[PDB]
């Protein structure tokens, strides 16, 4: 399976100066859920925004750098490479890879925050033409979780 993973906003916001615009630990705990035992497919950019890979799952890395090493990462150079990688592959950021990447994948699993964030990043527009709802679940409200905030399985129709 081949799916996107991805929080944005009202107006598809993903992030603002190398950081995710929002503090939300419910959606951490998502991606924990969904992505731990499988794989993370993610631009160089993205990468470095979070500094290190995410435990107990493979950590890959889409760069045309030849020298970029990190332990813990699995390095690819072209887009065809991904469709090479074995078991739940989960498209994980940023813009670019997901515009690269929308109008191919089986699924998305988006987490829909509920406000309006100053952004420099952006997730691709979609139309729910192409998209069936398979779950919506609303996200509790919380002492550390304050916006609020959708779950949404998407499946291409
Ligand atoms: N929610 C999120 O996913 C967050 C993401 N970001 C980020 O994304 C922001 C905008 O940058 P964006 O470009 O979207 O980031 P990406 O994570 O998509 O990284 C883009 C980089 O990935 C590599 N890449 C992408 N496609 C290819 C390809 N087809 N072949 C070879 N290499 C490829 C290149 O790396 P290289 O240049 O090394 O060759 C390219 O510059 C950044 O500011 C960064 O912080 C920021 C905050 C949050
Ligand atoms: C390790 O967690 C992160 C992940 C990211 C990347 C960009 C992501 C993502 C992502 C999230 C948070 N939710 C969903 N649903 N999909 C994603 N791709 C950025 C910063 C962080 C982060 C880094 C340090 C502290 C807190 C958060």
């Amino acid at each position: 399976t081949l799916s996107i993973l991805v929080a944005h906003d009202l107006q598809r916001v993903i992030g603002f100066e190398n950081q995710l615009p929002w503090h939300l630990p419910n959606d951490l705990k998502h991606v924990k859920k969904l992505s731990t035992g499988h794989t993370l497919v993610m631009g160089r950019k993205t990468f470095e925004s979070i500094g290190k890979p995410l435990p107990n799952r493979r950590n890959v890395v889409l760069t045309s750098d030849t020298s970029f090493n990190v332990e813990g990462v699995d390095v690819i150079h072209s887009i065809e490479d991904i469709y090479q990688l074995p078991g739940h592959v989960f498209i994980f950021g940023g813009q670019t890879l997901f515009e690269e990447m929308i109008d191919k994948v089986d699924d998305m699993y988006i987490t829909v925050i509920e406000g309006k964030f100053r952004g420099d990043t952006f997730f691709p527009p979609y139309t729910f033409e192409d998209w069936e709802v398979a779950s919506s679940v609303e996200g509790k409200l919380d002492e550390k979780n304050t916006i609020p905030h959708t779950f949404l399985h998407l499946i291409r129709k």
